[PDB]
DNA sequence: CTTCCTTACGTTGAAG
DNA sequence: GCTTCAACGTAAGGAA
């Protein structure tokens, strides 16, 4: 119900409303006390003190490697499901398609 | 190729 | 019940 007379975009709650109009000004309050660089919001800060503090705190479940952030981890994620591989019950070779692996099978019988 | 690092939205749930 | 408002979640996309 909330909407920016600007930018014209609509907002559900009041506080994601508030934020959006305070970075339309451009000021930058919120300043890390070790590079001194300045960001509109504090959780924004609080993800930048990751960069000096070096802590992956966001580590998946299946190759246990850590990030920095969840986003990245949640990217990381479409790497672990892919496209399928046919495999050679024989030599135990990866295939991409059917027909290419019933010629290869068709091998396997002809020379045994 | 991945990952870092930046920003922009969202809902949930203590706490007045 | 009605307001925050912090702590998360989702995602995008150039930089490293
Ligand atoms: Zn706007
Ligand atoms: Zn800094
Ligand atoms: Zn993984
Ligand atoms: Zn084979």
């Amino acid at each position: 119900p909330y909407e920016c007379t600007l930018c014209n975009k609509t907002f559900t709650a009041k506080q994601n409303y508030v934020k959006h109009m305070f970075v339309h000004t451009g000021e930058k309050p919120h300043q890390c006390s070790i590079c001194w660089r300045s960001f509109s919001l504090k959780d924004y800060l609080i993800k930048h003190m990751v960069t000096h503090t070096g802590v992956r705190a966001y580590q998946c479940s299946i190759c246990n490697k850590r990030f920095t952030q969840k986003s990245s981890l949640n990217v990381h994620m479409r790497l672990h499901r892919g496209e399928k591989s046919y495999e050679c019950y024989i030599c135990k070779k990866k295939f991409s398609h059917k027909t290419l692996l019933e010629r290869h099978v068709a091998l396997h019988s002809a020379s045994n």
